[PDB]
């Protein structure tokens, strides 16, 4: 129903829009690294989460490096996998090339290049698919100038020789929270999103008001990755400032994808230990982060 309701979108203003030019505001969940904990990520659980939470995005958190993708690509199969079910469920998907260690997007652009032709050539033509081609840009060393815009204008010309105008997601600078810059410096292909990304164990305030500056220049921003936990994914949970994050997003038209689906013990984790890969979970089986989630997405 999602997929068939808003059909193709686009960047319209500086906005997600769908293909009668109406806002729309996509809210789910991220999986964890595939490497580590990819058996969270299949049909069953994602259906799970699009009827009992009301999830209409998926993010697949395909890792470079940690044991990811260039250590062994087979985790690229479970990006196929997760497109698929987001195919047949007819919920919107987000290919996420999982850069974190690797901290200058280019250090892999090689092998992001050969991926994203992959993707592209074989889902270029369905309109669920959203492409976000470096998770975390980050060290001093590594600039929206420099690194990250260049990196971009090597992999989205790639991508739009196969899928011209699906929504492409580009990282920004320091943990993708560098919107400023970015937006300063804006990308031509007008679909394209910045990507910025909160952990509510900070505090927001001024990085708000960065975002509201962001929009201002016109450009876009999906908040492709958020956590309710401290910035490290742990640190405890921190529900107050997640819900002042929520009520931002919903008054300035921000999509989002929660970290994460997995049963880690860390606060960010959406699971308790024992609940089941295949979806189902009773409410003791969420963990203190995942019921605030589910909870944000139900509401919705
Ligand atoms: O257990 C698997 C490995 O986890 C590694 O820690 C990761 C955290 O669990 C995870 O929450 C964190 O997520 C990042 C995300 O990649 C980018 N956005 O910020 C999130 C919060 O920091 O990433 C950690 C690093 O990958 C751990 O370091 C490994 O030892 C474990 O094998």
């Amino acid at each position: 129903s999602v997929v068939e309701e808003h059909g193709q979108l686009s960047i319209s203003n500086g906005e997600l829009v769908n293909e009668r030019g109406e806002q729309v505001q996509l809210k789910g969940m991220s999986s964890h690294g595939l490497q580590w904990y990819g058996q969270f990520v299949n049909y069953e659980s994602m259906k799970w989460l699009r009827d009992d939470w009301g999830i209409n995005v998926f993010r697949a958190a395909m890792y470079t490096s940690s044991g990811g993708y260039i250590d062994d690509p087979s985790v690229k199969e479970k990006v196929k996998e997760a497109v698929e079910a987001a195919i047949d469920l007819d919920i919107y998907v987000i290919i996420d090339w999982h850069i974190l260690s690797d901290n200058d997007p280019n250090i892999y652009k090689e092998e992001a290049k050969d991926f994203f032709d992959e993707m592209s050539e074989l889902y270029g033509d369905y309109p669920n698919v959203i492409y976000e081609i470096a998770n975390e840009p980050n060290g001093s060393d590594v600039t929206w100038g420099n690194q990250i815009k260049p990196y971009a204008e090597e992999v989205i010309p790639i991508i739009r020789n196969n899928d011209p105008n699906n929504i492409i997601i580009v990282g920004t600078g320091t943990w993708s929270q560098d919107v400023h810059h970015a937006a300063d410096n804006q990308l031509a292909d007008p679909n394209v999103m910045y990507a910025f990304h909160f952990y509510a164990g900070t505090h927001g305030q001024n990085l708000r008001d960065q975002v509201d500056y962001a929009l201002d220049q016109g450009a876009a921003i999906f908040v492709s990755e958020w956590g309710t936990s401290a910035a490290t994914g742990d640190g405890g949970v921190f529900l107050d400032e997640a819900q002042v994050w929520i009520d931002f997003m919903d008054e300035r038209n921000l999509s989002w994808a929660n970290w994460s689906l997995t049963h880690k013990d860390e606060s960010s984790a959406a699971l308790m230990p024992g609940a089941n890969p295949t979806g189902g979970w009773t409410e003791a089986e969420l963990s203190p982060s995942g019921t605030f989630v589910r909870e944000k997405i139900r509401e919705s």
